[PDB]
């Protein structure tokens, strides 16, 4: 009986310490929740550098990766890009689509069966 | 002391329920929570930059879409396996110095009186 009461008081103190620790952790996590370009894993809202590729006749997002990210045909004219012309521009990625070259003679100048991304992006100016 | 033991069991049960509710709140907060980068404009020490070869000026330059020119340091060049012929590589900036072209026959091929930066940076390897 005495052992049960002592154990219950000890575990109750342990639970109280846990309650203080968890409440303080919650307050700290709520406290800590609050111009650079993305290079690798592309997500919507990321800042990217669109450069002109000539080997493939298109504009491609700067990528330090084997996968090729091309710019979408509808996204080209929106940022005053003419269908030679400008070497690079800065933008913000809005949507990405996984595509594959089903035809050997394509506009992307990629070999047959190559999988790549097509990105719809909009220009991004400083704020 | 059965009454005392039961009182302690109830109080312990209440405290553990409070702790579990706080833990569920923490998990909900963590789930509501969201989920490298290159510096292009104003470089400060420790930023990841993209060193590319410039052809007009016989040097490697940090990519900048800004009027000021950031050159790579002559001594830092061989450290990141660039010989004074990779096209580009990315590194981490370690120190910058504000300089001005005092002679018309300078190595940077900048006009007389041009102000620029010289940055010593080190290669960057991803884990």
């Amino acid at each position: 009986g005495a052992a049960r009461i002592m154990l219950l008081e000890r575990t109750l103190q342990l639970k109280e310490e846990e309650n203080k620790r968890l409440n303080q952790r919650l307050m700290s996590q709520s406290m800590s929740s609050v111009e650079k370009i993305a290079i690798r894993d592309f997500q919507v809202g990321d800042l990217v550098l669109i450069i002109l590729d000539e080997r493939h006749d298109n504009y491609v997002l700067f990528t330090v990766s084997p996968t090729l990210y091309f710019l979408h045909s509808e996204s080209l004219p929106a940022l005053d890009l003419k269908p030679s012309r400008r070497p690079w521009v800065l933008g913000k990625v809005m949507e990405k689509e996984y595509c594959q070259a089903k035809k050997a003679q394509n506009r992307f100048k990629v070999p047959l069966g190559t999988k790549f991304y097509r990105v719809k992006a909009v220009s991004w100016n400083k704020k």
